[PDB]
């Protein structure tokens, strides 16, 4: 009755020369990595990009997540009203990120093993007997906040050491975002353990890419393009009746479901956590979801090859 893993998506430790240009790379594991919908890229060891957003000014509203929501939907007084949510600051939200994941588990919050926060995510997820709540910040731009990786803009301080990640092509501020027509910045995410994202894909079935600049893991779930109209018919027939209706666009909001649905009905899942320094990158119309293991930052952006 516990969850079952799915089988691990490729990671690949590009060389210094492999590591000169993401889309020559992207293209090269194509054959490999358009087959498991996801894959993992660890940077060269040295490859470190300082954190440049500016922490002390960042304050932010988290909003909440009840992680059973969809399963207690099978009228409880004064629904619609969560309590509040107030701004935090990044080292505010952390300490009550990391209080609620050590209390939650009885133990220091980097001796909780993945395995254990994601099968006791999923057990929670269907819940009905325990109602936990969490909150994280997303829709976040860079462009209000800054980026995580140093810019050349004017607007901070760029060190001499800080120059060649301003410059480098891995520096999500640098990936191609223009798609060809005869007639877009990052975006950053603060996590929390059990904070979630549901299974999606990007508008225009566009690549993304997304890093971890610190914190503790976010585990991610994928499945190949080839899979999408099978994982869309699985999520029909079990989807709620007032939602199965819904265009795909509102639908992705409330895309909730256990991987091992999923597997059960033939759809190949591929499963990483991606740690700190860490990239992932999904496929074109590759269906995705996640959560995240504790306290963590990431950025991300939809590019175009
Ligand atoms: C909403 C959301 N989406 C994503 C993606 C995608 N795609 C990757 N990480 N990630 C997140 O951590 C969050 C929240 C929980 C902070
Ligand atoms: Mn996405």
């Amino acid at each position: 009755a516990e969850f079952v893993p799915p089988p691990e998506c490729p990671v690949f430790e590009p060389s210094w020369e492999e590591f000169t240009d993401p889309l020559s790379f992207i293209g090269r594991i194509r054959p490999l990595a358009e087959k498991t919908g996801i894959c993992k890229i660890r940077p060269p060891k040295d490859w470190q990009p300082p954190f440049a957003c500016e922490v002390k000014s960042f304050r932010f509203t988290p909003r909440v997540q009840r992680l059973n929501e969809l399963e207690a939907m099978t009228p409880r007084e004064a629904f619609g009203f969560e309590q509040a949510v107030r701004e935090y600051t990044l080292q505010s939200f952390g300490e009550m990120a990391d209080n609620f994941k050590s209390d939650y588990f009885n133990m220091p919050v980097h001796m909780v093993p993945t395995e254990l926060v994601e099968k006791e995510f999923w057990r929670l997820v269907s819940s009905i007997e325990e109602d936990v709540i969490v909150e994280y910040g997303a829709d976040i731009s860079s462009k209000d906040f800054g980026s995580g990786f140093p810019v050349k803009d004017g607007r901070r301080k760029i060190l001499p050491e800080e120059e060649e990640y301003a410059l480098s092509g891995w520096n999500l501020n640098n990936m191609p975002v223009l798609e060809q027509s005869v007639l877009k910045v990052p975006w950053l995410y603060v996590g929390m353990c059990f904070s979630s994202f549901c299974w999606h894909i990007e508008d225009h079935w566009s690549y993304s890419i997304n890093y971890l600049h610190w914190g503790e893991p976010k585990t991610w779930y994928g499945v190949p393009s080839h899979a999408a109209e099978q994982l869309e018919e699985v999520m029909r027939e079990l989807a709620p009746e007032l939602f199965e209706s819904q265009p795909d666009l509102l639908h992705q909001l409330v895309t909730i479901m256990n991987p091992n649905v999923l597997m059960e009905h033939g759809v190949p899942v591929y499963r990483t956590n991606q740690c700190a320094g860490e990239f992932v990158v999904t496929f074109p119309r590759a269906y995705h979801s996640g959560f995240n293991q504790g306290y963590n930052f990431a950025e991300a952006v939809n590019f175009c090859t």
